[PDB]
């Protein structure tokens, strides 16, 4: 099914290489600048290139190193919006795309070793040029250099109450109830109620997935189950709480519906953890005790809380945020905040584990709109001019090396009009 499209040097490019990562670009917003075909080869055979020299240079590229790569691996990767079959609709199994998956982000990751170790005149508080003459050639079309925003936080987690958890209890039993008694079909109410969305529409089954990958509890009760029609005892995992019904048993392989709820948390709690935080910050204001001290003692961040309750960016790993990398429901209540205001209480969604938690910001810095003015906006500039510089001489290295490398490329595939198109003699 596979077919060799292009090799540079001693390794080789595959076209179960080039779907893969056409897949992967796609749901990352690819935005195609042509035939894909023409264009990812091309960019798989750049990164052979900056790997091929990679090794070439010396062992100074730790390869990624594989074991480097596995803690984001299953970090970032793993972590989707969904993850078993929704992942597997394209083709490969689980294991062999954790294994795929390792290898291409590993490659990945050298570039970027390589590319740093390719250009060694970006220096900190260098001139370069002073700014090349401090924008030489001043065009017309300039920068915008947006709300940059740095927020303080302290977050409480509102304590499950045991009366839902017993009503959740109590939900599933009913419903263990209802099915035998032959009230409603176990179906139905798994379409329903499940909180299993995968499950649920297709009447709650889990298909003939067994393996041990069921979290340990579930497979524990569930094959333990020997009658058709069994409901089991109500069992909890990391999820929620589920009541099981065995289809059908493939030696360890084995198929049972199963209905999820999920013990959630009531209005006038949050509204208890919001009116105790706004009861902080009237403390806060009246000097009692700073917001820093607070939040070391009292934030269930854990990731910011000792450090002043300071969010910190992902995208640029500082502390500054631009509106739009920071959680819908800080920048809402950001947007109508002045500088040095802690907030009302309000119930936020954590990105991480999904859950609601009720929390109060207080903005600590605010550089609203503003334009390049060469004055205080120099290290943006800086950087501007230094990647586009590093990227002119990166393509000159590419071009150069594309003809001190060796290049072929399936003859099914050098029609495309090729970008660099240094691989032909």
């Amino acid at each position: 099914i596979d077919e060799v499209v292009w090799v540079i040097g001693d390794e080789a490019i595959l076209k179960s290489d080039v779907e893969e990562a056409r897949l992967a670009a796609l749901y990352e917003g690819r935005k195609f600048d042509g035939d894909p075909y023409c264009v990812i080869p091309e960019e798989l055979a750049v990164q052979k290139l900056y790997m091929h020299q990679a090794v070439l240079d010396s062992i100074e590229v730790p390869e990624a190193e594989v074991i480097q790569r596995v803690d984001y691996q299953i970090n970032n990767y793993i972590q989707a919006m969904g993850t078993r079959e929704k992942l597997e609709e394209y083709f490969n199994k689980t294991s062999t795309q954790i294994r795929e998956a390792m290898r291409e982000n590993a490659r990945d990751g050298l570039i970027v070793q390589r590319m740093q170790q390719k250009l060694v005149g970006d220096i900190k508080v260098t001139p370069a040029e002073v700014r090349r003459y401090f924008k030489e050639l001043p065009q017309d079309s300039i920068p915008y250099v947006p709300t940059q925003v740095e927020v303080q936080i302290i977050t409480q987690q509102p304590k499950i109450p045991v009366a839902e958890i017993e009503d959740v209890k109590r939900r599933l039993r009913e419903y263990t109830d209802r099915i035998n008694k032959g009230e409603s079909d176990f179906s139905t109410l798994a379409l329903l109620y499940s909180e299993d969305r995968g499950s649920a529409i297709k009447g709650g089954e889990t298909g003939f997935m067994g393996k041990g990958q069921m979290v340990p509890e579930y497979a524990n009760v569930a094959f333990n189950l020997q009658d058709t029609k069994k409901i089991s005892k109500i069992v909890e995992s990391e999820y929620g709480f589920h009541i099981i019904q065995l289809i059908e048993k493939r030696g360890d392989r084995i198929n049972t519906r199963h209905i999820l709820l999920k013990p959630k948390v009531s209005d006038k709690e949050l509204d208890e953890a919001n009116a105790r935080l706004d009861s902080i910050a009237n403390d806060i204001r009246s000097d009692k005790f700073t917001f820093d001290q607070a939040a070391s003692a009292l934030s269930q961040d854990k990731d910011t809380r000792n450090n002043h309750g300071l969010m910190q960016n992902p995208q640029n790993q500082t502390a500054k945020f631009e509106m739009q990398d920071l959680p819908q429901e800080i920048a809402k209540v950001v947007d109508k905040m002045n500088i040095g205001e802690i907030s009302k209480a309000f119930t936020m969604v954590n990105p991480k584990d999904g859950k609601e938690v009720c929390a109060i910001v207080k903005l600590k810095s605010r550089i609203n709109g503003h334009k390049a003015t060469i004055t205080d906006d120099y290290q943006n500039l800086k950087e501007i001019v230094l990647d586009k510089r590093r990227e002119e001489a990166l393509q000159k290295w590419i071009v150069e090396k594309q003809k001190h490398t060796y290049v072929r490329i399936n003859p099914a595939w050098q029609r495309c009009d090729f970008k660099y198109p240094g691989w032909i003699k």
